């Protein structure tokens, strides 16, 4: 056998230019490939573009189109993805112009708006700063965009065991911690390689459904993974689907009962009839990465 | 003189209660009084829960924090580890979750590029789930992680000499072996007490330093030892430091030369102090194992 690795780690130098350049013709051929034999002489137009820019610049960027093309190719090309059978219903926002985490924050207030769409959920990726020379990059620390805290005397956790060690982390820099079983982790977020921040997310922000006691929010969304197109690194990009009903009786009523989005048959009917609408390595890629406290080297 | 066995062997059968009880009792004592005066109602509230657990399912399971804490103090016993000077600088990743061989492979594919961190090497252990039953044994049949093939008329080998038996065990599983003097053996990865499965590491993943022909690997990695903590046994665990310069003249210079991390007086110095700046029989242990080719009874 000859996996490949899923996960991509932090650079200390820019990609080279012998390595970067055959990737992103690659995915240039890719990109225009998606129009069968049309646009020969826009293909060779943008090849040189690219060439040039790499060249002089040292790196490149993608035109909207592309990114969008990308999110979407990406998304296709996730091996446990079940969602991705209706890759194309995916809301893309270009946030590539971001240089702040407080921007960054506003950005992800957007996201969880427009996915969250009081409850009928809506696809969503917001893409950030790509990866220069690895020492600026943009991460969101968090595993999901919204999740709830976990707190560890006897070795049993309140809340989120899966949350423990990131929990540990935000108290350690500076966030209050309840003790409750459902306490929304706040958003710690990094921006152009600085110590990350930390952002309470507005409450009214959190859809929840209440199910006994149990609660729980209605917006999954990946924080943490890398999007790969064309050598380029995209080292935060959050994106949300919805959830299955599997990840209980009780849930799959909840969810329904109050309106929220699950891919139960009908929403699996309808967002694939969407997606028929539509049409009118695996590189693109989301990779993961590794936790980045483990890897920071702090300013401060 | 009654030295102890520095290996610890395979069982059919999970630990007795009445072995496994004081063990655990003793390792929560050594857990909480690493706190000295301090969690005295938290200590006990941990034994309760731990011989509850351990009598109702036969066995138990430590906190993270224990076993962070087990992993650096198992290390701290390692009496020929000229690295445990600086115990406390170790990264822990916790793989007790892990299923499967292809999800093995990916722990240890993340292991590496966290480790070797572009020649900047990281101290880190991977903890594999613990051995239950003896039977469902998580094993890396490996040596080390990253290590060269040996092969064998006149009775001389190319390659490493070490290894003669085990690349010939990955010849045997259908590995295709090359005949180089630098030929990176595959993993040989043991899920779950099942048969083990074979995975090339993908090249760029392997960081080697060119020395007249001569290279080597950046990274040593241990595969093949046993983690022990609380009477629980952890066969799967595999840990890596940074070589000692010893272990000629060119090989000193060229680590240096291509900025790997080598134990020179000034790494020496500088891993010494981060670890004191973390200052803000003996168990547990690692023990050998008999090489599991040795012991496995193949399903086919
Ligand atoms: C619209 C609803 C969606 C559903 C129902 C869905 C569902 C899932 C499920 C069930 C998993 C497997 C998790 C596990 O292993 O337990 C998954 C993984 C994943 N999803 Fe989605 N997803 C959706 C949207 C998205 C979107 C919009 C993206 C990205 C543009 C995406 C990217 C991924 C990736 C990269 C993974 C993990 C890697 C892998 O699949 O091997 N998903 N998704
Ligand atoms: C950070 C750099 C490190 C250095 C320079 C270092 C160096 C060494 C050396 C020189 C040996 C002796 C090998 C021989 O006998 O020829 C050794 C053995 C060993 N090391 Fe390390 N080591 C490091 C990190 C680690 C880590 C992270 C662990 C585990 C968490 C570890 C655990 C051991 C064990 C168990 C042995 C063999 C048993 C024994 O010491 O008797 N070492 N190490
Ligand atoms: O913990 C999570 C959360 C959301 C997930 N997801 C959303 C869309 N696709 C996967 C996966 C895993
Ligand atoms: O053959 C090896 C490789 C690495 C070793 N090691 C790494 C860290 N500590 C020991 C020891 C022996």
């Amino acid at each position: 056998m000859n996996p490949k690795s899923l996960t991509r780690g932090p650079r200390d130098k820019p990609t080279p230019l012998e390595e970067l350049l055959p990737h992103a013709i690659e995915f240039i051929n890719q990109y225009y490939g998606s129009f069968k034999e049309a646009k020969i002489e826009e293909h060779l137009a943008r090849l040189e573009a690219v060439t040039k820019e790499i060249e002089t610049t040292g790196t490149y960027q993608l035109t909207l189109d592309e990114l969008i093309f990308a999110t979407k190719m990406a998304w296709r090309n996730a091996p446990r993805c079940i969602g991705r059978i209706q890759w194309s219903n995916l809301q893309v926002f270009d946030a590539r112009n971001c240089s702040t985490a407080q921007e960054m924050f506003q950005h992800i207030c957007r996201h969880i708006l427009y996915a969250t769409n009081n409850g009928n959920i809506r696809s969503a990726i917001t893409v950030f700063p790509q990866r220069s020379d690895g020492k600026h990059d943009f991460r969101l620390w968090n595993s999901q965009l919204i999740r709830y805290a976990g707190y560890q005397p006897d070795g049993t956790i309140r809340g989120d065991a899966a949350t423990l060690e990131f929990t540990q982390l935000c108290i350690d820099l500076g966030w209050k911690p309840r003790y409750g079983r459902f306490d929304v982790l706040p958003l710690v977020l990094q921006a152009d390689g600085q110590d990350p921040e930390v952002f309470e997310i507005p409450p009214d922000l959190v859809l929840e459904v209440t199910m006994l006691g149990l609660k729980w929010y209605a917006l999954p969304a990946v924080a943490n993974m890398l999007l790969e197109v064309g050598g380029l690194e995209f080292p935060a990009c959050p994106f949300n689907g919805w959830y299955m009903g599997t990840e209980n009786v009780a849930v799959l009523h909840s969810f329904q009962k109050q309106n929220v989005t699950i891919m139960d048959h009908h929403t699996a009917s309808e967002s694939f009839m969407k997606h028929m609408q539509n049409e009118y390595v695996l590189s693109p890629f989301y990779y993961y990465q590794i936790e980045p406290w483990k890897t920071h080297i702090w300013q401060n």
